[PDB]
């Protein structure tokens, strides 16, 4: 079964586990000269990268920014992650909150997926044949020794220290049915904080009603299976990020309007705001999805003539009816799977299976300054429960209470 490679960070380089990596977005004029860096493969197809994320438009800069801020609750330090302490206790914390959501069948099912949903080839001489949509290189002295299978690279930040984000690597197949190599910018020990109603708390004797908004912290392993999710979806070419939804009109339009939430954050972190899409909607979403894969598999994969393995790779992740040469997408059974990652598989859900507290909504109303936690103490926050440890009578969500004395305050200017 599913197992998780561990590594400390001065585990001396292999070729098979850990590689010194050249960026995938290396050929951006933003990214001339930087890297390789160490890499660590911790599932088949899954990299963890200890480094901070700066390599698109907005990342390439880690000072503070030079224009009006985009969050007040971001938080900044361009040294954060340059140390090799800071880079293996990075690396401890992303392997042990793999390790949490690998320990309910629902995570172990989603790593599972992410490990085996390779985007599709491009096809040569007949062949399914990689690309660096698919792959990463280990470079060693200016010199690539090999392309390594990869559909996830998980690196430390971007700028804003307590934020989390993913980003595909080629525009066109996250969108078109392909599917592409995702890139993950987490923060494990940086986390914002969220409001909640809650009444099992140190209260004033003289307040009569105690159900009242609370602050909490997120577990870090919602806040990384939320980013998963986008992953699942830029692995199988669903993604959804020109829509916007429209909470006042129940409908989807294809610029931000004053109501609205991109519709890949509607969908990917559930919740009672995705209780009533529209049939219209759902439909919609659905038919564009199977068009687009009616249209790879009669142009990209009925051209295959030699099975390799990476053939028998894309039967198991597209559901395909028929023979070499005359495939056909097999509706019932696509549509199925299609529903679950998009409609089933999202941040609020996971998060009920693993006792998780998350927020009402995706947008938040206020923010709250973020804090520091160190995750990496089993006391405050172990792989199978995470912050709410029953031993210690933090069960039903206690554990996550920002009064708590792990969540530990960040002074900033
Ligand atoms: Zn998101």
């Amino acid at each position: 079964k599913l197992e998780i490679n561990k590594f400390n960070y001065n585990d001396p380089i292999d070729g098979i586990n850990v590689i010194t990596m050249r960026p995938p977005r290396h050929s951006d004029k933003i990214n001339k000269g930087k890297g390789p860096f160490k890499a660590f493969q911790v599932i088949k197809n899954i990299w963890i990268v200890p480094e901070r994320y700066n390599f698109t438009n907005n990342t390439n800069d880690l000072n503070i920014p030079s224009e009006p801020i985009m969050e007040a609750d971001a938080i900044y330090n361009p040294n954060y992650l340059n140390t090799p302490s800071e880079k293996d206790e990075f690396l401890q914390g992303v392997i042990k909150v793999l390790e949490r959501i690998k320990s309910k069948p629902e995570g172990e099912k989603l790593l599972e997926l992410i490990s085996s949903s390779i985007p599709l080839p491009l096809v040569s001489n007949g062949a399914l044949t990689l690309s660096d949509n698919e792959t990463i290189a280990y470079q060693e002295n200016n010199n690539i020794v090999s392309n390594l299978q990869a559909n996830l690279v998980i690196y430390g930040p971007g700028p804003d220290i307590a934020n989390n984000a993913t980003y595909g690597l080629y525009s066109t197949p996250i969108s078109n049915g392909e599917g592409t190599l995702s890139e993950v910018s987490f923060s494990p020990f940086y986390l914002k904080p969220f409001d909640e109603s809650y009444g099992n708390y140190r209260s004033l004797v003289n307040i009569v009603n105690k159900f009242v908004k609370r602050e909490f912290a997120p577990d870090p392993a919602s806040t990384l299976m939320h980013e998963l999710v986008h992953v699942t979806h830029n692995l199988y070419g669903i993604s959804n990020r020109n829509f916007y939804y429209n909470f006042d009109t129940g409908k989807i339009e294809t610029s931000r309007q004053q109501n609205s939430l991109i519709f890949e954050e509607l969908l990917t972190f559930g919740g009672i705001d995705s209780k009533a899409i529209s049939s219209l909607i759902i439909k919609k979403i659905i038919e564009t999805a199977k068009n687009n894969y009616t249209t790879l598999i009669s142009e990209r994969l009925n051209t295959v003539t030699v099975e390799n393995d990476l053939l028998k790779y894309i039967k198991n992740k597209i559901p395909v009816q028929g023979r070499l040469g005359n495939f056909k997408l097999d509706t019932a059974e696509f549509e199925k799977k299609l529903n679950t990652i998009l409609f089933v598989l999202n941040e609020s859900n996971l998060a009920q299976r693993f006792s998780i507290l998350v927020r009402k909504h995706y947008l938040k109303e206020r923010p709250i300054d973020p804090i520091y936690v160190n995750i990496l103490d089993d006391n405050s926050y172990s792989t199978l429960e995470g912050f709410n440890i029953s031993s210690q009578g933090s069960n039903d969500f206690q554990g996550q209470l920002l009064e708590s004395s792990y969540f530990e305050k960040i002074e900033s200017n």
